């Protein structure tokens, strides 16, 4: 796992997205469905959009990046004592979404991307590394979930 000074410098770049949690999960998904437009599949609501005003002015999407950056974190919090918080995720995203472990090593290189490009002063290199540490480590714990829950991610 991470150390004291490792997990300091993720929950101090974290405190940065509390200030405007919407407009952060909007530029997140955004830069996902960009990169890897495989991935807007996967969400019924809004697979039919096409372009990046689209996706800025879709109310539907702006409360589902704020979904998932509130949700994760609340686990980064936990400072990998996160089990209970990781549960319900897992269960969701093997069952009714089917979220391919390969994807969400796609959204960890977006949120790391914007987090970057937004707050550099709080986001150096060694921060950076912190915070790519916490997300692997979010992913591995769900892709053993994965296995216990009968989908192969
Ligand atoms: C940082 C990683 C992620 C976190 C913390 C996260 C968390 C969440 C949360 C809290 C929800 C709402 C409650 C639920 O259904 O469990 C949700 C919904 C959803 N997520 Fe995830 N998520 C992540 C990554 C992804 C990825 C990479 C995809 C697809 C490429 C995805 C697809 C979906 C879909 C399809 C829904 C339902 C959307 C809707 O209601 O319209 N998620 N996620």
């Amino acid at each position: 796992g991470l150390s004291d000074g490792e997990w300091q410098q993720v929950l101090n770049v974290w405190g940065k997205v509390e200030a405007d949690i919407a407009g952060h999960g909007q530029e997140v998904l955004i830069r996902l469905f960009t990169g890897h437009p495989e991935t807007l599949e996967k969400f019924d609501k809004f697979k039919h959009l096409k372009t990046e005003a689209e996706m800025k002015a879709s109310e539907d999407l702006k409360k589902v990046g704020t979904r998932v950056l509130t949700a994760l974190g609340g686990i980064l919090k936990k400072k990998g004592h996160h089990e209970a918080e990781l549960k319900p995720l897992a269960q969701s995203h093997a069952t009714k979404h089917k979220i391919p472990i390969k994807y969400l090593e796609f959204i960890s290189d977006a949120i790391i991307h914007v987090l970057h490009s937004k707050h550099p002063g709080d986001f150096g290199a060694d921060a950076q590394g912190a915070m790519t540490k916490a997300l692997e480590l979010f992913r591995n714990d769900i892709a053993a979930k994965y296995k216990e829950l009968g989908f192969q991610g």
